[PDB]
DNA sequence: TAACCGCGTTC
DNA sequence: TCTAGAACGCGGTTA
């Protein structure tokens, strides 16, 4: 009897609605044809698509249907509702008795069907569905998504039953109806997507609502102008602690509208009263905000309110307020008796996030999160908005928030607006573009397209495409609670993925010459390649005809010399070129070239058309064979548990009245311990090459979404790419057109990025959790694939040059001065192809070795001809040549420091910086400062000995700062410098039985500062490493900074306890911080990027005061 | 030493 | 309920 809330819930929405402007639209009554060809003769309102619900609706119980939120052209806004029955289906395994199946259904649903029907759909797992055969369905359809649930909890019985065994009476007897239903399938389809997908409606896209349907005006294709808004709320904290709902209040909220920015000002905590101002940290974000200063903050909240319900905003934008801001309000509301949804219609959905149904909440903090490609330590606002808007927003300490409100409020108001800057102009420039142009492709609204995980978004697109292509959609994956291999219980199997190689260690830089061994076969090899390899850059690298070039054959020559030189002078010191060789988009196109795709692997039973393709299977197991594994299971079977509902009748429960989960973990346990004692190793790795069947006519509907997502992103990979060559072409004067050039250049690497992070997802979603398509094989062939292909061209480059570092699909590595470099092809029309030899060389190889000469694709689809071609559209790309490259070594011999490095542009520039602490959330500052002040200096001296000599000044100079006890820094650059800080995923309640910086931190935090400290998890445990106690491990001395801020009573009784030192009196930082700690630190960071990578080559210790392992000094020494 | 864990990177 | 993947560096504990 839930309608009740649900009819309920309608009415609200539609009254909220109605008062934000969506009043319900009919449109009129037409009795000629619908054809979209005659739009403007259908009488119907045309509208921009700006949101999408479900809801239930009465005629004038509940019918299902979607409120589609629109936009007209004169400035006005309304809804409309279509209505759509939810459905599913049932499969059987007798196709000839589907009308017994049918007639069962039709009494036993009597209660909640509302009408049935026999279809058919293409199975992509039925044998001869490649020459037309489909398979029959019933369709069970229902009045609303209510009555649906019902089938299901009804049909989930017969299910379990038909799996159970027969209960039989007379056993000396030799097919029920029942025992006819297969599955259910596309039942869990959110109704709003099944709309959204068989209706064919987009948020995004201009319609004209009609009787008939909505009319997509493909003639309009350009975004109405919403009304945007974005805001920050700050509030008052209790000191070295964090703000609540309860006891805190709301000090201001700053907004924008459209442009025009706000402040409503709290003038019960805020001293004065505020006066309009303007923020406009870059003349392309303007900011004038007039200010509101109202007495309390039941006046405040009541501003905001009456401002939002007279703009009427479709598009609500914040940062991180969807865990802060709007709860904040939210209770703010409910302790002063307000009601947010009755004022503004928002209220907290099943998630704990703040939606409405006329307006979408933007948290651009999920942007950030999801889409930006930027590392977690650069996801603070003050991050995003120097990399995203180009500017440094205004600062201010979170602890000077409550003082500044009285002392220095003016300050407080323009931090406030800075937020608000930043916001309103990250969200216009960035997040609503994105947002709003995916919506256009996936059946989602502006809301949860912005929130579903990209295999989500994955998953969305390829729906559209199974259905379009009447393509039965299989049910989510499922893992078994066991697996096992040779009789032992599998842990965890996966496959092996990307090839990683750390090949060299030290400086490299353009004017440093370097030493080459070059092989002569190789030599040898490109040049017998030559001929065909510049011919395949001219018409597959440039889809171009050999006849057009006319320098065609002085190319060759210039290449040939250059190449036999090197063939008669292996040995050669040159200077270097740094150069960067990878895949364009590697994984997708190894998926299209080989037509990957999880219902393309198949097994030699069900199926020229079979390519067989290697993997490598990796699987972890306990030593313990099945012998011993059901000799644990029996004794946990006479052992007795406690019963999951606290309060029961009972208090004990058996094994085999457990959850054969619970049962599992239980198992698990037990099983550890056994192996550890009788076989001392816990588990077992075992790699295992495989072998795959993929068949190369399958539906590729798969393949082909990823390959459309692809020539997607490619669009604004190419732009950005062209558009950081037009600003190469700008003359250095012309200010403006190089700001607009870069701009330009932000703007389509952010949106290529983007959609990035949904390409790389369409090949994780084969091993995503709840997959349709789910296939281990695909992905194992992919990565193979790709360590093949990496493998090959690192092994060319090693013959003709010096790789420094691979991984997964590209190589770094730097060529003879005197390699065949960059040519240009000049054709008869003047028009010129770019040429760079060590790329084309390396894509030459590459389409000898790897190309599909089976891809097979439908001809005649009438009589299902196929043909074959062969396809290759895997490329290596290039980058460079670079200025410097600076990679790492490790403290270990024989051993290097993979995915870490940093390259310098010929400008001087910083390209790329991997990896590196300087770069990662938390650590060390001073191992921060450090890297940050070091890898500029590599580009300074002569010499390479010189090199090393200058980046040894600031080594010595960090190392002079440790060794005085931190003597010549204030108290600040200390406090700062010294601070270690790290986050915790989990709360400290959820790591018992653990041993960690963080966790001894949050705990200390929590016996100082409360236990409210620890309820919520992300918590920035900031802390100091103590000298004592002594001989203590490093765990049990993590203080964390706060007590150095708190009063000194707290202060010394917490610290004498965290020292193990009743008689401490002396509390100053700087004599309870272990320096020997940080000094070792700051000495392996020393270590690692100067003097061992020195070492590697030739160059005595440049930081003698750290010095080398005991192996690299034996090694030198012999 | 070597196994192992949490976090946050490079792909 | 919703939920893309594996390989890797490093500080730190623990067989
Ligand atoms: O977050 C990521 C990044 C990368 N990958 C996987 O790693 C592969 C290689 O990683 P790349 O960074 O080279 O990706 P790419 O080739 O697709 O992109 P471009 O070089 O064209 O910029 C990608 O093709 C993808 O399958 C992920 O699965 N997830
Ligand atoms: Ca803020
Ligand atoms: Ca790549
Ligand atoms: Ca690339």
């Amino acid at each position: 009897a839930l309608s009740a809330q649900q009819l309920l819930n309608a009415s609200k929405i539609d009254d909220i609605d109605s008062m934000m402007g969506f009043e319900r639209y009919v449109p009129p009554q037409y009795n000629g044809r619908f054809d979209a060809k005659d739009i403007d003769q259908i009488p119907g309102r045309v509208g921009w698509l700006t949101n999408m619900h479900a809801t239930l609706v009465s005629q004038e119980q509940g019918i299902s249907g979607v409120d589609f939120y629109f936009l007209d052209e004169e400035g006005g806004s309304f809804k409309s509702t279509v209505v759509y029955d939810p459905y599913f289906f049932i499969a059987c395994n007798d196709e000839s008795r589907v009308n017994d199946v049918e007639e069962l259904v039709k009494k036993y649903l009597e209660s909640c069907l509302k009408s049935l029907q026999i279809i058919r759909k293409e199975d992509l797992t039925m044998d001869n569905h490649l020459l037309g055969l489909q398979k029959t369905l019933i369709k069970l359809s229902f009045v609303n998504s209510n009555q649906l649930f019902e089938a299901r909890k009804l049909l989930r019985p017969i299910l379990q039953d038909n799996a159970n065994n027969n209960v039989q009476r007379n056993i000396y007897n030799v097919v029920d109806a029942k025992h006819l239903i297969e599955d259910i399938r596309e039942y869990d389809v959110p109704y709003h997507v099944r709309v959204s997908i068989d209706k064919d409606i987009r948020v995004g896209k201009w319609y004209k609502v009609t009787q008939q349907g909505f009319i997509e005006d493909t003639r309009k294709i350009a975004f109405a102008d919403p009304v945007v808004m974005a805001f920050d709320i700050e509030t008052t904290k209790p000191p070295l602690k964090f703000p609540d709902s309860a006891v805190d209040q709301i000090m201001m909220i700053s907004y924008m509208i459209d442009g025009e920015g706000f402040l409503i000002t709290n003038r019960e905590i805020i001293s004065e009263d505020i006066e309009d101002f303007e923020y406009t940290p870059k003349p392309e974000y303007p900011g004038f905000f007039t200010i509101f200063n109202e007495n309390d903050e039941v006046a405040l909240l009541q501003r905001f309110f009456e401002h939002i319900r007279d703009v009427r905003p479709t598009v609500i934008s914040t940062f991180n307020g969807d865990f802060f801001d709007w709860p904040f309000i939210h209770n703010r509301s409910k302790i002063h008796g307000l009601d947010m949804f009755d004022e503004i219609g928002f209220a907290p959905d099943a998630e704990g996030e703040y939606k409405s149904s006329y307006c979408s909440h933007m948290d651009c903090f999920r942007w950030v999160k999801r889409d930006s490609y930027l590392p977690q330590g650069s996801q603070g606002l003050k991050a995003v908005t120097q990399s995203k808007l180009g500017y440094n927003p205004i600062e201010l300490d979170p602890e000077l928030m409550t003082p500044y409100a009285f002392e220095k409020p003016q300050h407080l108001s323009e931090y406030s607006v800075s937020d608000a800057v930043a916001t309103y102009y990250l969200y216009m420039k960035y997040v609503h573009p994105f947002i709003f142009s995916l919506c256009t492709i996936i059946p989602l609204n502006p809301d949860e397209t912005l929130r579903k995980g990209t295999g989500t978004l994955c998953e969305m697109l390829l729906m559209v495409q199974a259905y379009q292509h009447n393509i039965l959609l299989p049910n989510k994956h499922t893992d078994p609670i066991e697996r096992f291999y040779d009789g032992h219980l599998l842990e965890s199997e996966t496959y092996v993925g990307g090839h990683v190689e750390s090949l060299e260690a030290g400086v490299f830089r353009s004017d440093l010459k370097n030493e080459f061994k070059i092989d002569p076969s190789a030599i040898d090899e490109l040049l017998q390649e030559l001929p065909e390899a510049l011919k395949f850059s001219v018409e597959v690298e440039n889809k171009s005809s050999v006849d057009k070039v006319t320098n065609f054959e002085e190319i060759k020559n210039q290449i040939t010399q250059k190449l036999l030189e090197l063939k008669e002078n292996n040995i050669r010191n040159e200077l270097p070129l740094i150069y960067h060789v990878d895949v364009a988009s590697g994984y997708p196109n190894i998926m299209t070239t080989n037509r990957l795709q999880p219902d393309s692997i198949k097994a030699e039973r069900d199926c020229t058309c079979a390519r067989k393709l290697k993997w490598a299977w990796r699987g972890e197991f306990f030593p313990s064979k099945m012998d011993e594994y059901n000799m644990i299971k029996r004794a946990l079977q006479n052992e007795t548990f406690p019963n999951k509902n606290k309060f029961s009748k009972k208090k004990v429960l058996t094994f085999d009245e457990l959850s054969y989960a619970d049962q599992v973990i239980h198992i698990k346990k037990r099983l550890t311990e056994y192996s550890r004692k009788v076989y001392h190793r816990v588990k077992v790795s075992e790699i295992v090459e495989r072998e795959a069947i993929v068949c190369q006519r399958e539906n590729p509907f798969y393949v082909d979404t990823v390959k459309s997502f692809r020539d997607r992103r490619y669009e604004f990979k190419g732009l950005a790419k062209t558009w950081k060559g037009n600003l190469s072409k700008i003359d250095p004067s012309d200010k403006h057109a190089r700001d607009e050039a870069k701009k330009m250049i932000v703007l389509y690497d952010s949106l290529q990025l983007a959609h990035k992070v949904i390409l790389n997802s369409f090949y994780g979603y084969v091993m995503r959790k709840g997959s349709r398509w789910y296939s281990m094989e695909m992905a194992g062939i992919t990565c193979l694939t790709g360590a093949t292909i990496i493998q090959m061209a690192r092994a060319l480059v090693e013959r003709v040059g010096r790789p420094l570092e691979l991984d997964t699909d590209g190589i770094w590595c730097i060529l003879p001065k005197s390699f065949p470099e960059t040519y240009f092809f000049t054709l008869e029309n003047g028009k010129k192809l770019y040429l760079s030899y060590p790329c084309s060389m390396l894509n030459y190889r590459v389409h000898q070795k790897f190309t599909n000469h089976q891809y097979q694709e439908l001809k005649d689809p009438l009589n299902y001809i196929y043909e074959t071609h062969s396809e290759n559209t895997i490329f290596f790309e290039v980058d460079g040549p670079y200025k410097a490259m600076i990679l790492p070594s490790s403290k270990e011999e024989g051993k290097g420091i993979k995915k870490r490095y940093a390259v310098f542009n010929e400008d001087g520039s910083l390209a790329e910086l991997k990896g590196f602490e300087l770069k990662r959330r938390g650590e060390l500052q001073l191992i921060k400062n450090f890297q940050s002040d070091i890898f500029k200096v590599f580009l300074e001296g002569d010499t390479l000995e010189g090199c090393y000599s200058a980046v040894a000044s600031v080594c010595n100079r960090w190392l002079d700062v440790l060794d005085s006890h931190g003597l010549m820094l204030e108290d600040e650059d200390l406090v700062s410098l010294i601070c270690e800080n790290r986050s915790m995923s989990k709360t400290l309640k959820e790591y018992e039985g653990q041993k960690s910086t963080s966790i001894t931190t949050a705990r200390r935090l929590g016996d100082f500062l409360g236990e409210d400290m620890v309820k919520d998890k992300g918590l920035q445990c900031k802390y100091i490493i103590s000298s004592k106690p002594f001989n203590a491990p490093v765990t049990e001395r993590a203080i964390p900074v706060a007590i150095f801020s708190a009063d000194i009573p707290i202060k010394r009784s917490f610290l004498r306890r965290w020292t193990l030192d009743p008689s401490l009196e002396d509390l100053d930082i700087r004599t309870i911080i272990d320096w020997g700690y940080y000094r070792e630190r700051l000495g392996s960071a020393i270590q690692k990027i100067i003097t061992i990578p020195a070492a590697l080559q030739g160059v005595s210790n440049p930081v003698p005061r750290v010095e080398h392992p005991d192996w690299l000094k034996r090694k030198i020494a012999t």
